[PDB]
């Protein structure tokens, strides 16, 4: 009665929270996706005869970045209508706060790929309202279930800090956090003032270490709290931590597994 079983590429995946695909799509026993378009189908025979007509190999829109066969695609709300509702009613089956599936015009989609000789295969996205007057630089994040805790997650975080230091901006995601985003960006801000702490030692300042991390200054001070890492004096939080306490942290198993890194080289994009 509601969809609760995709097949996407190679994978089947079970749904985890009601998505607002037309009524007749949910009465099936799995629905269909094709990896690359997008589009959702109610059999396996429409499924198969699309596989062999469909002409994309990629997501629409720029190729923003692409280092080795990791890319990730740009895609405007108002210029890709149908790719972007259909990657969002994808989305909504994983994340229980998210609310806008058809009115995408005001968003762009940044989507994650991991490339093969077959073509580009959707591993995750985070959209991004292109007027944020709140100043959050992602709305909603996902990685597909058999993508999840594998770096992937911590790669989109990156970039999207990544974009808004190219917009010299702070931002942070719009809330509420999933429980997976929630641990995710905890753990990704946790480590990236803590290898700042071990580089320099330093005279940063919390306001140092948001204009060169675009993490905002109250996600530094939650992040450096939870780390015991910061003192309080007059009103004002400061930073309060020896270099050999900074590497204890980082000595931690949470840090240990080899990040897909950000390359700046990489990345093709200007504020628009
Ligand atoms: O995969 C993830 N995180 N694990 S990770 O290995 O990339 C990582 C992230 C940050 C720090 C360290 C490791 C990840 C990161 C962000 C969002 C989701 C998500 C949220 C709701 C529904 C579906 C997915 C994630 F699954
Ligand atoms: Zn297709």
């Amino acid at each position: 009665k509601y969809v609760d079983k995709i097949h996407i590429g190679n994978y089947e995946i079970d749904a985890w929270y009601f998505s607002p695909f037309p009524e007749d799509y949910g009465k099936q026993p799995k629905l269909w996706l094709c990896e690359y378009c997008l589009k959702y189908m109610k059999y396996e025979k429409s499924y198969r005869f699309h596989l062999g007509q469909c002409q994309w190999r990629q997501p629409p829109g720029k190729e923003i970045y692409r280092k080795s066969n990791i890319s990730v695609h740009e895609v405007d709300g108002k210029d890709h209508k149908i790719y972007c509702q259909n990657l969002c009613l994808l989305a909504k089956l994983f994340l229980d706060h998210k609310t806008l599936y058809f009115d995408v015009e005001p968003f762009v989609f940044y989507i994650l790929t991991e490339v093969d000789r077959q073509g580009a295969h959707i591993v995750g996205y985070f959209s991004k309202e292109k007027e944020s007057p709140d100043g959050n630089n992602v709305s909603c994040i996902m990685i597909l279930p058999p993508y999840q805790r594998r770096g992937y997650g911590r790669f989109l975080i990156a970039f999207s800090y990544e974009l808004s230091k190219l917009e010299s901006t702070v931002g942070s995601p719009e809330k509420p956090l999933s429980d997976l985003g929630k641990l995710s960006y905890r753990s990704y801000w946790s480590w990236v003032l803590l290898e700042n702490l071990r580089d320099f030692r330093g005279t940063l300042s919390i306001k140092d270490l948001s204009q060169m991390t675009s993490i905002t200054q109250n996600d530094i001070i939650s992040t450096l709290q939870s780390l015991n890492m910061v003192k309080y004096w007059k009103g004002q939080h400061v930073i309060c931590v020896t270099p050999k306490l900074v590497e204890e942290h980082l000595k931690s198993a949470q840090y240990k597994k080899p990040p897909i890194t950000v390359d700046s080289v990489c990345l093709k994009w200007a504020p628009p």
